[PDB]
């Protein structure tokens, strides 16, 4: 939710940093390549301490460094749900409850049994979004490189996003495309050298990125 | 390359429970499928070769067996030089390590030598397009970055053959059109290329021919409007 005076070394990967998140928000950060980003995420979702500085967050994270995380190929598509889900955080109950839920959505009740080794690379990000879609974290990190082979699917997934948002949910948005910040976005921020230049309307940032461009 | 009467097993455990119960009684309780059966195959190079199937076909195991990571439990595989995928992408990355050093560990298991890796070094990094960034460690790097290194490292192993999923390769694409050239700069120095995706309409324009496997066997090969019509008539019959 909300990141105060974030910094970061390894010089200075991030240098003051203040940042929140609010609930039912979709917050797109927007910048070079270079610039940081990952640097920025890595802290939010905890995986990196800051050097200086604290961010409080109210729950787990989801991003694509936790998608699919501790799966184990020898071990069946339903064991790996488990682990899986177990890694992001559901307890043993939740997990009955929503491996049902998790099953119907990968849509792969007839290979669910078999190991992850047989799977297919599409198969495999069809259930490691299964997972991380129903975990319910409070904040989703969606880089565009993620929702790719979407047989429909993506429908889907972004009909649980929009469950996800109406119910306090919030979602980090990174893509390179502007337009799409402004149909998704509530509002962005752009980020240059470790520092956020400018922060607002989507409207705005775009056009300062823009400016940068 | 080639791919004789290859065959592929597995255990499969009705219920993870199972797993314990055969502990118990010393008995198997499990139920052995074949991913592969009666796969022969040949590739030439220099050739696009479409493989195009239902996601439980097996074409996951059956690429797998090509590139080396699994070893058939009957039948043999015999390949002139190495084959680069999805897995070998960045195998081997530590992100605590810089971007140049992480590049050697890389090209060192992907086979490449330290003369090997010196020559090309120049460029790959030019083509990484990632140039004060290149001391930087990995972790800083982004998704992005880190994705894009890892095809610049595997895109100029210049080997044998390229097995292209076409969920990878996603990204910019205007880097995506940098490995789409070089590609087409492989096949003409004599590489070949795989091509696993379910657009129809990309196997037929870009493949020179394909493939077509069900349940693990190759029911249609050939000309790719064929396979493209035969996979049209399997999904019929279901």
């Amino acid at each position: 939710i909300r990141v105060f005076d974030v910094w970061k070394k390894y010089l200075w990967v991030l240098k003051g940093i203040n940042l929140e998140i609010e609930k039912g928000e979709v917050l797109g950060i927007v910048g070079p390549n270079g610039a940081g980003k990952s640097t920025l995420l890595k802290v939010i979702t905890g995986v990196t301490e800051p050097d200086k500085g604290f961010v409080e967050r109210s729950g787990k994270v989801v991003g694509l460094l936790e998608l699919g995380t501790g799966f184990n190929y020898e071990l069946s598509g339903l064991e790996n749900i488990y682990v899986n889900a177990s890694l992001l955080g559901l307890s043993r109950r939740e997990i009955d409850e929503k491996l049902e839920s998790i099953i119907e959505f990968s849509e792969l009740d007839d290979f669910i049994n078999k190991p992850l080794k047989t799977y297919s690379s599409g198969m495999i990000m069809r259930l490691a979004f299964s997972i991380a879609i129903h975990t319910e974290p409070e904040c989703f990190i969606i880089d565009e490189a993620l929702a790719v082979g979407d047989a429909h699917f993506q429908q889907k997934c972004f009909r649980k996003l929009k469950e996800h948002k109406q119910k306090g949910g919030s979602i980090i948005f990174v893509s390179h495309d502007m337009n799409a910040v402004k149909i998704l976005c509530d509002r962005a921020i752009l980020l240059h050298k470790g520092e956020i230049i400018e922060e607002g309307s989507p409207e705005t940032v775009t056009q300062a990125y823009y400016k940068l461009k």
